[PDB]
C-alpha cells in the first residue's frame, strides 16, 4: 500500500530543498518553501513502506537547508517515530529540527 507523506516545513529559505529519508530507497523528492519560508508537504510513495524488512520506522528523515541542487548544506533532521494508529493502519512521525528557525513535522500513514 502506499504511504501518505504530509506536513510542513517552516523557517527554509525560498526555494526547493531536497527532501531524504537516510539510506536505500529514500530519495523522496523536494520540498518547495514559500516567500514565507513555509513548505507544505503532501507526497504519495509507493516505494517506502512503513512495515517489512525495509520499514522507514527509526530511520532519519532529513531536509536540506540550502535551497537548490548545490553542495554543502547543512540538514534539519528527526527520525521516524511509531505514532497509535486506528485499526488496519500505520502511522509515524518526524519532528524536524535544524538551524535558527528550520522545524517542521511530518507525518507518515499507510493502510495496513
Amino acid at each position: 500500500a502506499p504511504v501518505k507523506v504530509w506536513g510542513s516545513i517552516k523557517g527554509l529559505t525560498e526555494g526547493l530543498h531536497g527532501f531524504h529519508v537516510h539510506g536505500a530507497g529514500g530519495d523522496l523528492g523536494n520540498v518547495t518553501a514559500d516567500k514565507d519560508g513555509v513548505a507544505d508537504v503532501s507526497i504519495e510513495d509507493s516505494v517506502i513502506s512503513l512495515s517489512g524488512d525495509h520499514s522507514i520506522i527509526g530511520r532519519t528523515l532529513v531536509v536540506h537547508e540550502k535551497a537548490g541542487a548545490g553542495a554543502g548544506s547543512r540538514l534539519a533532521s528527526g527520525v521516524i517515530g511509531i505514532a497509535q494508529a486506528g485499526a488496519g493502519a500505520t502511522k509515524a512521525v518526524a519532528v524536524l529540527k535544524g538551524d535558527g528557525p528550520v522545524q517542521g513535522i511530518i507525518n507518515f500513514e499507510q493502510k495496513e
